[PDB]
């Protein structure tokens, strides 16, 4: 294991995130080759192609350790940013950002996530540095600062004007693949325009700290450390992203990438400690530094099949140490696992350790009840670092397959997926066929849809998402009495039940409580948990739109009962029919998801940000400014979130981003009531 | 994938073995060399775990069934060797037989299934065939008969010497998952050594058929084939175990193993057929033969939830066929089911079959009132195949939330018909009835991992009994209550009596009133609170049963007497014949089985003694004795911990109930002492 450093600044957990045909696969073959042939050059101790195969491979760059990731490129993606400390943005000199890298750089930016930019396909007719870097503002509202300027167009690509250095680092001709640069002077066609984009830099630079600010406009010049230091600082920060360019195919510009992945891009130190909570007691927070003196925590992020090896969980652990063939408990599942073999994966050949330490990753084997988002954690001192809790989902959209081979792919879809997502929930009525999927928000299901239907090729009708809307009583009703006298063939039934319906609020957030008052076995006492069970089956309906009835207190007063006509079945049919009798005349009211939405936008925009959630019905809680940002936070009823994403987007031009959480349950308004009602009853 | 109706050429097999032996590292061996290499630089998952997966080798149907979670609870256990026709037995080589591995090898020489043994992990330091092959005539009293030699040792293990062909197959290198073998003469440092253990197959062959018997010692040789057959003959009747050997984790001796799981493990028809009885008919027996010409009988033994399909009952068909859409019977429950959606679960899909026949396993969808245990039948050919059990729990447990933060759990859930709830309303009391207290202490996991409860458990309370010895006579009351607003009026006399009754029925009510003094409105009235106060002792609080009311006079009010007063007066009059006909309290007495090591048995059946057991029987089974006892409830507590520490772990210890016997009088005092301290 002396492989496995131990020194965690000199370690990179980083990965590719890129739009599909943008060059990750030619740019990650094109970091391990360079890697590998400038490694331990006169210090091994003592025609090749790389293909990329492992989740995550391990590789060396400058006496750093650098763990490179795949990301798939979903909540695959949102945890694999959890696995990354930084990421390296690769993007088609053709069309700069695409409709695709603009959600994963929301993401990484919810999670503030450091990313560097590079510029690739420089060699290709029809791609310009310029003008995608100017699409990282137009509709990602990102600080893009290049730190390197491109050295010819379309075929005449050369190499890269460094910006720091004032130096150029151009491979002239045809390069072969590992062949390293000429550092050459700026050249006189590329002079000026290099002076403009070093001053844009070093305002910035300057700007950051106050020594070098005093230090700059003093007319001194500063040094590389300090503007080195200092884009750093900004880029872990996510202050700003440093954008450089190449040639992945050509083999032009790999080089400088790599260094700047080292000088730039995060440790396991410069992140955040990890956040969890404790197996049980969601709301106790527990938090894990990365040093391994701390306890042992680690995620499970990927689950593969080895050539040799088969069955192979990748995991990314936080904090701590842990030896091989030692126990560690799945605090996701409470069960207890056992460490197999230790794994870090090289390019082309498998480094076995013999511990698993903090702020690195590894492939584990004698794992048996892990799966992908499950934390490994010390036993005595339990963390889970996914929350484990999630309310119920709050809209549903229902799926039909057209054909009885659909039936079969959706029913893989919904298998893979529950390994992937526990937050959403599915329900199948086999008469119509018709699978409801519950979600957490519209995007939620409509991710899941799109996932049935494109990565498993289901062919159904989708229908369009409905709020779960919930229904209540806003006032007591007493002496409610209902009574049941069912003359059946030979034998009656009867059953006579009086009872009292309040609100109830639940202290603990209960939603139905049952109280028997009945005296003198007025009801035998074997046949009142049947009444609780007919209210409680009642309630599962409706009376005013069909949706389920929470917050109620049944309180079972009084009744009368026949020694042979009453049975258990007569019991809870009077318990059913007199729900609904005092449900009705006790003022009834709709429920409405109110979700928690919180929104980041520049200064400038946030009126126009105010001004939407307001016209969402929306409740404005606070004007926050966090990190030069202004944080809207606001409550707003899921009914009237439908498009947000497109509509926030354009409003502020691409320069906002927003969180979406479930808060709680409240009445409808008035007006709003009786459309929802009128659309239930027509459905 | 379709399903294979020549039951000759299919295997119903499990794998057991101790933990950390190589049980997932074999099942997911078998899985991709029977998917890829018969009917990579990769990366991939499936994340499938089926309770019962299909797959092929070599023409052959193999089904797979995953061997139970809690290998204490023979309940689990022995209904997962019933759907096993055969099994293959996992060892570690560095340690050979291990307790674990002991205890299911026992059950299986119980249930008399034949298995093969692979002793795996040979490429480990440490690891010895030979010293394995010992453990399990040592400690398991088996005539373990290895087919197969180790061809190197440790990191130098390649692959296996087959004694029936006497050839060598070799893995070389870094065995890929699915890579081939070469297969090469045996090496000279091994021939003399594999002669010696063929000599040694051959004689256990030859003494099996006296045909063989004749060429082995007239100096011919015997074919491969008369080999094989007489070792499937010998395996199948449980004489011989054969031995093999490899590397699940090195990718080394998996395709033998799998062509022994064809050649010497029982198919269907190989197995003895099905018996059961008819319901309600303990004595009558029903036979149910492996052929889809015999009437349809199927064990469900599995219910599981599907992502999209919901609810999944995993069966083990036995005789017959019967097709999508149709009804059978649920013989256990007498209640009728109607077969949904019929599935064969695959190692990477799920596969629709049309029909469920002999021989066969399958997931089903539709079905409701089926529990692990229930028999599916024919409506006109009735079959039970689990023996009948007793239904009303003999161990009680208080579970109460917090320490109504945690009234999350409603585990409505089926559960098992063996679990049954109660209130005593002390902080609502939810009282769990059990079979036993491992059976909940199952239960109480589920609720805490399944459900993540957090709970105050409380100590297992014994579930005890009250009945009457004498019959008293003429014990009147009256009920008289004046109310305000209407007064009311019973008086009711009856006779109480003990009664067990031929149709071992609890409670008998008869009705020996003359005139219209008691009206014929009321009479079921005084029925219902007899056996309403029958549910609360008159001794220490615990259910009155075995008893016979009889209602011979009493008197009514035109308008003051109503349903309710007569209920009233038949339950006072109860529990006031009651208390004059010598009560006494009932102790559940459990049939006891130990299985135990050679060593261990002296301190068992003392130790049996002293929680008053009686001894019954002891018989020798394979190398271990198993002792039968009738031994109370009350004294069984703990007995896992005590037996694992007295035998080493080796022992298996089996509790089902068998009667209600009269507590002795000082435990009665003691029983009575703490309800009346309440
Ligand atoms: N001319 C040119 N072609 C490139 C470059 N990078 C990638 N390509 C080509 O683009 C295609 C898709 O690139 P690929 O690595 O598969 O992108 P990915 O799908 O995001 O992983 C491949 O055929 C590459 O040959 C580049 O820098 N220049
Ligand atoms: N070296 C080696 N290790 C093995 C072999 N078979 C299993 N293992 C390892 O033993 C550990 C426990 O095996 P496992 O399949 O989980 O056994 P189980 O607990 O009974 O299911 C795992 O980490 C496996 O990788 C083998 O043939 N050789």
């Amino acid at each position: 294991q002396k492989d496995v450093l131990t020194d965690l600044s000199r370690v990179r957990n980083f990965g590719i995130m890129a739009h599909i045909d943008a060059g990750k696969t030619t740019t990650t073959e094109r970091i391990l080759y360079y890697t590998g042939i400038n490694y331990k050059i006169g210090e091994v101790h003592d025609e090749r192609g790389i293909t990329i195969t492992s989740a995550a491979t391990t590789t060396f760059w400058k006496d750093n350790q650098l763990n490179i990731i795949d990301t798939p490129g979903t909540v695959e993606v949102e945890r694999n940013l959890r696995v990354l400390d930084g990421a390296v943005a690769v993007f088609d000199g053709k069309e700069g950002v695409e409709p695709q890298s603009e959600q994963v750089w929301r993401q990484a930016d919810k999670y503030d996530v450091p990313r560097i930019c590079f510029v690739n396909k420089m060699d290709k007719i029809g791609a310009d540095f310029y003008f995608s870097v100017r699409t990282m503002g137009e509709r990602l509202g990102a600080n893009a600062v290049p730190i390197q300027l491109p050295v010819g167009a379309e075929a005449d690509f050369e190499g890269v004007v460094d910006l720091v250095e004032m130096n150029a680092k151009v491979w002239r001709g045809e390069t072969k693949l590992g062949e390293t640069y000429d550092t050459v002077e700026i050249p006189a066609d590329l002079a000026e325009q290099a002076e403009e984009y070093r001053t844009k830099l070093l305002e910035v630079v300057a700007e950051s700290d106050e020594h070098l600010l005093e230090k700059y406009l003093g007319g001194e010049e500063l040094t590389v450390d300090e503007i080195k230091g200092a884009i750093r600082k900004l880029t872990i920060a996510s202050e700003i992203y440093p954008v450089l360019c190449g040639s992945a195919f050509k083999n032009k510009g790999v080089q400088p990438m790599l260094d700047a992945v080292v000088d730039y891009l995060p440790s396991p130190l410069d992140v955040p400690p990890a956040i969890g909570h404790a197996p049980a007691k969601e709301d106790e927070e527990v938090v894990r530094k990365a040093t391994t003196d701390e306890p042992f925590a680690a995620l499970a992020f990927k689950i593969a099949t080895h050539p040799f090896f088969g069955k192979l969980t990748y995991i990314r652990v936080y904090s701590g140490t842990v030896e091989s063939g030692s126990q560690v408990i799945n605090a996701t599942k409470g069960k207890k696992e056992r460490l197999g073999k230790l794994f870090q994966m090289h390019s082309n050949k498998e480094n076995p350790v013999d511990r698993a330490s903090a702020g690195h990753i590894y492939a584990v084997i004698g794992l048996k009840d892990t799966t992908t988002g499950d934390t490994l954690s010390d036993p005595n001192q339990q963390i889970v670092l996914e929350s484990m809790t999630f309310p119920d989902p709050v809209i549903e959209v229902a799926i039909e397959p057209k054909t009885k081979s659909d039936q079969e792919k959706l029913s893989l879809s919904i298998q893979k997926l529950a390994e992937e997502d526990p937050t959403f929930k599915v329900h199948l009525d086999s008469e119509t066929g018709q699978t409801v999927i519950g979600g957490m928000g519209e995007l939620h299901l409509d991710i899941l849809v799109d996932r049935m239907r494109r990565e498993f090729k289901v062919e159904a009708n989708v229908g369009k998402p409905q709020v779960a809307y919930k229904e209540t009583i806003k006032r007591l009703v007493q002496n409610v009495e209902y009574t049941h006298k069912k003359q059946t063939g030979g034998s009656g039934q009867f059953a006579k039940v009086i009872i009292n319906l309040e609100p109830f609020t639940g202290e603990e957030g209960a939603t139905y409580e049952f109280e028997s008052k009945v005296t003198g076995g007025r009801i035998p006492r074997e046949y009142i948990p049947s009444v609780d069970a007919g209210a409680q089956d009642a309630m599962q309906y409706g009376v005013l739109a069909g949706y389920p009835l929470v917050n109620l207190k049944v309180t079972l007063l009084d009744g009368a009962y026949h020694e042979v006509d009453s049975s258990e079945m007569a019991f809870k049919i009077a318990g059913s029919q007199v729900l609904k009798k005092a449900a009705a005349l006790a003022q009834p009211v709709i429920l409405e998801p109110i979700m928690a939405v919180e929104v980041t936008t520049p200064e400038d925009y946030m009126g126009d940000v105010i001004g939407d959630l307001n016209s969402r019905r929306g409740q404005i809680q606070a004007m926050e400014e966090r990190a030069g940002a202004r944080v809207v936070r606001a409550h707003v009823p899921l009914s009237e979130m439908f498009g947000y994403v497109g509509d926030l987007r354009s409003k502020t031009q691409g320069r906002a981003n927003y969180s979406m959480v479930f808060d709680s349950y409240s009445e409808v308004p008035a007006n709003v009531s009786k459309e929802i009602i009128a659309k239930a009853t027509g459905e």
